[PDB]
């Protein structure tokens, strides 16, 4: 509607592979729920199995990016639940 920066982008770091590499722009306020939601338009792995994790910390449900104190082009890192067993 006007001028203003809102959204902040973002740093996706494969733990499988530091190759892949992918920069995503979305919402601090915007929770892990959504968020990841873009990561798997990219990804296409599923946000219940979709591990994510910031600043030492780990993404949880119904937490926003905001909730780490996160930065415009935050580095984030990416994994996946595994078998084990």
């Amino acid at each position: 509607g006007a001028m203003g920066d809102e959204e902040l982008p973002l740093f996706l770091v494969e733990s499988g592979d530091e190759a892949k590499r992918h920069l995503l722009q979305v919402r601090r306020s915007s929770s892990v729920a959504q968020v990841k939601a873009m990561i798997e338009t990219k990804t296409g792995i599923i946000p219940e199995t979709q591990i994510v994790t910031l600043n030492g910390k780990r993404l949880e449900d119904g937490k926003m990016m905001a909730d780490y104190g996160i930065r415009k082009g935050n580095l984030l890192f990416l994994a996946s639940y595994s078998i084990g067993g």
